[PDB]
């Protein structure tokens, strides 16, 4: 089935669109709500050693980190290892997790029928995009709807997961300055492999030549490759593990982006309140309370200093590369062979601005 633009359909489907929102926005909630209600309960399990926001943050990171199964298995001797409670010498180990694995029992099983009722919502809300995405694009935007970006999630992104600053403390701060606008730099032996042409004759210098520029473009496209993917890895994990709500990750990636350039020229310039201030501003009725217990802010800014600090490394191998590359199409010319490499400077070049335009 199909809908055209008519004025009777389109009404049709934004408000079908707004209640169908509205909806899974409840059971959100309610989801939510159960999972701060068993957090205040294990906090007075564990005599508040933890707090009960941080433990809902761990049982919500890890219920997305698992697909959302309901399971309680998923999550029992997930808490006993994360909250290390064994080690804990000031409660009765053996009833702890007696009322703990209850309580996760009685909890995960209301959230699991929560759970489908938001899948049953999600169908009829794709059913009904099918019907006009060719007809009224303009009523959905894909960049940032909720519920057909709902299954997304970073798994395996290698920079955070539930249990961070429970079993592995990663730093805070930004590399150091100075480390991160100095340029990859490559040392004599590696330029062997270029002046190793001078010997040779024209036939093996072409050859050679060319071979190692095949060589040295392939590692380059995979570098530029990996780098914009890093920025895109980042700004998931930043909208799954810290904002936890919808957001357009395009524009974040291109702030992050604009970020990293910005602190590069200026070493005091302050990426973490820049992207607080995005994330504050995406929803239109500012109602988004999203920063609300120092953990959140804490997640935001190992993000941001791992995300930078694994782009940066990517940086200083493109340097390398290029240093390499430079010198041999400067040989190359000595040779009167600039022409051998008009191609994949063009390569270079198109690789070099994906995603920086």
């Amino acid at each position: 089935d199909t809908l055209v633009n008519n004025k009777e359909n389109k009404e049709f489907v934004l408000k079908e669109k707004s209640s169908l929102t509205s909806k899974i926005n409840k059971e959100l909630a309610h989801r939510t709500a159960l999972f701060n209600k068993l957090a205040d309960n294990i906090s007075l399990l564990l005599n508040k050693k933890y707090d009960s926001f941080e433990i809902k943050d761990v049982l919500e990171d890890r219920y997305n980190e698992m697909k959302r199964d309901a399971n309680p298995d998923v999550y029992y001797i997930y808490l006993m290892d994360t909250l290390d409670i064994e080690k804990i010498e000031d409660i009765n180990l053996e009833e702890v997790k007696m009322s703990l694995l209850a309580s996760l029992k009685e909890t995960m099983n209301k959230i699991d029928t929560i759970e489908k009722k938001i899948e049953e919502f999600k169908n009829k809300y794709i059913s009904l995009y099918n019907k006009v995405k060719t007809t009224m694009p303009e009523l959905f935007d894909l960049n940032e709807d909720l519920v057909l970006l709902y299954n997304d999630f970073p798994f395996d992104n290698g920079m955070i997961s539930s249990d961070i600053f429970f079993k592995y403390n990663p730093s805070e701060n930004i590399m150091d300055h100075q480390e991160m606008v100095k340029k990859g730099s490559i040392t004599e032996d590696e330029l062997r492999i270029v002046n190793d042409l001078e010997p040779l004759d024209n036939y093996r210098r072409r050859k050679r030549i060319t071979e190692l520029r095949k060589i040295l473009v392939e590692k380059l496209r995979i570098l530029y490759l990996e780098k914009n993917n890093l920025f895109n890895t980042q700004a998931s994990c930043i909208k799954s593990y810290c904002y936890k709500n919808p957001l357009n990750l395009k524009t974040l990636e291109v702030l992050l982006k604009k970020n990293y350039y910005r602190l590069k020229e200026n070493k005091d310039y302050d990426v973490v309140s820049s992207i607080i201030q995005h994330l504050d501003n995406v929803d239109a009725n500012k109602k988004k309370k999203w920063l609300t217990h120092e953990r959140i802010l804490k997640k935001l800014q190992v993000l941001i200093a791992e995300g930078y600090k694994r782009i940066n490394e990517k940086e200083k191998d493109i340097d390398r590369r290029m240093a390499v590359y430079n010198a041999l199409y400067e040989k190359a010319q000595s040779y009167n062979l600039q022409k051998l490499f008009n191609d994949s400077n063009d390569f270079l070049k198109k690789y070099a601005i994906m995603g920086n335009s």
